[PDB]
């Protein structure tokens, strides 16, 4: 009884010293001759070379350097078993290395300044613009690339203080208080923020400048 | 050819929807009857009950909740092959789950205010005190719980702007400049900071109060 496929899930940007052992190969029939192991493939004997390596005698698969999942996210290697007489004993076994995500990219805003506009008498609830930011990290399986949006401050304060909201996850700045007037205040400037791990991580700052129109 | 041991490495505090498929069991006795798969061990039928489960007619090993490594960092379970007559077929296979760590804990100083002191006439380089922050994440195999120390600000900014420094990894504050004097400034108040992922992570802040002596 065994696994149908056995991938090796390896957290990226890892520490300690290298090499590191990952799993150990063994062939069914190694009381026949002595067995010498070898790995091949992209990440072993093709570029990037020398990222993975196997111990000839012991069969330990080794990690040589830390992996950036944000560069290569999975490898496909092959295990080779060759007796001391030169005989390929088994078929090269599929070795699959899945690189899992650490939170090693701060979220970075689309543009340094975002510019949008709206009109004096729009009903509370009304879209005005959408900002964004990208986090190069993963957002399907981890929260490391999932972004939360917020508004820090609003200048000028004038008719109110919470003049706008931004949707936490889509980045849509709405107006929420009727009371706009282009003559009294023509150009608000929102100081906005993107925060990875869904608000519990790093925070990048940028600005959105809403102009109110006649 | 196979691994002598295939643990499953599962990033903690995972996203997406659950359950989640991890690997699939299979018995090299299934070209016979229709086998039915079950699962035992702490995390399965012991406390905490129900974190893993396997689809009886597929063998897929499912994860029901997101894991917290700092709550439990490893699981040893057993999978079971039975036919329609509850008949144990081969022995139970061992399932080893290795919860890999994410940066889900901000660094916490041990006290809000460290108190130290040093004589006015000590030489530049002279140690003074050593502050400390602890991060619950792994600092062995990952940077998530590796702290980096820094002085935010010193007040009063008398005589020089920066009279002290701190070891980035050890927490030891030392004197970097000449000119302490109890008569002129008898105490300095150092805003200290601790940042995880060895600097590129989350921060909290404390203060170290250094008294100058005759
Ligand atoms: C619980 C968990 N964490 C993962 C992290 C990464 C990949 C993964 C699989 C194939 C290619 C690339 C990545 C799969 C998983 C799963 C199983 C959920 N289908
Ligand atoms: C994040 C991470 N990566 C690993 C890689 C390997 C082993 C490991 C498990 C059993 C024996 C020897 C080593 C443990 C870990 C952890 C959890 C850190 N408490
Ligand atoms: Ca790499
Ligand atoms: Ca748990
Ligand atoms: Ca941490
Ligand atoms: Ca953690």
């Amino acid at each position: 009884m065994d696994w149908v496929v056995a991938p090796i899930s390896v957290p990226e940007n890892g520490k300690g010293p290298f090499p590191q052992r990952l799993n150990q190969l063994k062939s069914n029939k190694d009381r026949d001759t002595k067995i010498f192991y070898s790995i091949t493939g992209p990440g072993a004997d093709s570029p990037p070379e020398g990222v993975f390596a196997v111990e000839k005698e012991t069969g330990w698969l080794l990690l040589n350097k830390p992996l950036d999942r944000e560069e290569i996210a999975k490898y496909e290697l092959f295990g080779h078993a060759v007796s001391e007489n030169g005989a390929s004993v088994e078929d090269p076994m599929n070795i699959s290395i899945i690189v899992t995500d650490q939170n090693d990219h701060k979220p970075k805003f689309t543009q340094d300044t975002f510019r949008g506009s709206v009109l004096e008498g729009v009903l509370p609830g009304t879209s005005v613009m959408q900002v964004t930011a990208t986090d190069e990290d993963d957002a399907i399986y981890t929260y490391n690339g999932v972004v939360a949006y917020s508004i820090h401050s609003q200048e000028p304060k004038d008719p109110h203080d919470l003049m706008f909201t931004i949707h936490r996850s889509t980045g849509t700045i709405s107006v929420i208080s009727s009371g706009l007037d282009r003559e009294k205040v023509p150009e608000y400037t929102l100081t906005i923020q993107a925060t990875d791990m869904d608000g519990d991580g790093s925070t990048t700052t940028a600005v959105a400048v809403v102009e109110i129109l006649d």
